[PDB]
């Protein structure tokens, strides 16, 4: 696996192997992050494994992940889906094709990424991938976003920074 590499004008510059990518100063690179939801509107969040070397153990949306060469962004969603959390979605939609954020997480590996958000629903049963997912819950997208604006340190910063863009969470909320 690599990331994508990108300039200060989100034009690709080139690759590089993507555990060796995340440092301490990570170049800006590409991204996505996606939020699934069940049957019943119940939001899928997740609590990446401590084996993550950035930001582990942390509670996070559905699935993020880093898009290949000649991979839509949707295309990257829909294999990780498969890969971490073993469902079927249904085609993602666009949330916030312009979310860019940089941060740093406790043991100082930064996250530098244009990330653009997507939304879906699970069409089939969760069969965890507990390299990637340590812990999950199924829950109200209002409780999620309420947690976010009270405790956003509980959360990954790229979750927060998404949720707390207004057009970002009007949309994930018509999504439900
Ligand atoms: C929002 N960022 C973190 C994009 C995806 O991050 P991950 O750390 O989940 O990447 P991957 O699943 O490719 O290791
Ligand atoms: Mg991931
Ligand atoms: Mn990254």
């Amino acid at each position: 696996e690599h990331v994508i590499l990108l300039n200060a004008q989100g034009v690709p510059t080139g690759t590089l192997e993507k555990y060796a990518a995340h440092t301490a100063d990570t170049r800006l690179h590409l991204a996505f992050s996606s939020w699934l939801f069940n049957a019943k509107g119940q939001l899928l969040v997740t609590r990446r494994a401590l084996s993550k070397k950035a930001w582990p153990g942390v509670w996070t949306n559905s699935v993020c992940g880093h898009p290949q060469l000649g991979e839509s962004n949707e295309d990257a969603v829909i294999r990780r889906c498969r890969y971490e959390l073993g469902v079927e979605i249904t085609p993602p939609e666009s949330i916030y094709p312009d979310f860019r954020y940089r941060a740093t997480d406790p043991s100082g590996i930064v996250e530098n990424e244009v990330c653009p958000v997507f939304a879906a629903r699970t069409t089939s049963a969760l069969q965890i991938n507990d390299d990637e997912v340590m812990d999950y819950q199924w829950c109200d997208l209002a409780d999620v976003l309420h947690g976010i604006d009270a405790t956003p340190w509980a959360f990954s910063p790229w979750m927060v920074m998404q949720a707390t863009n207004r057009e970002a969470r009007k949309r994930l909320s018509a999504f439900t």
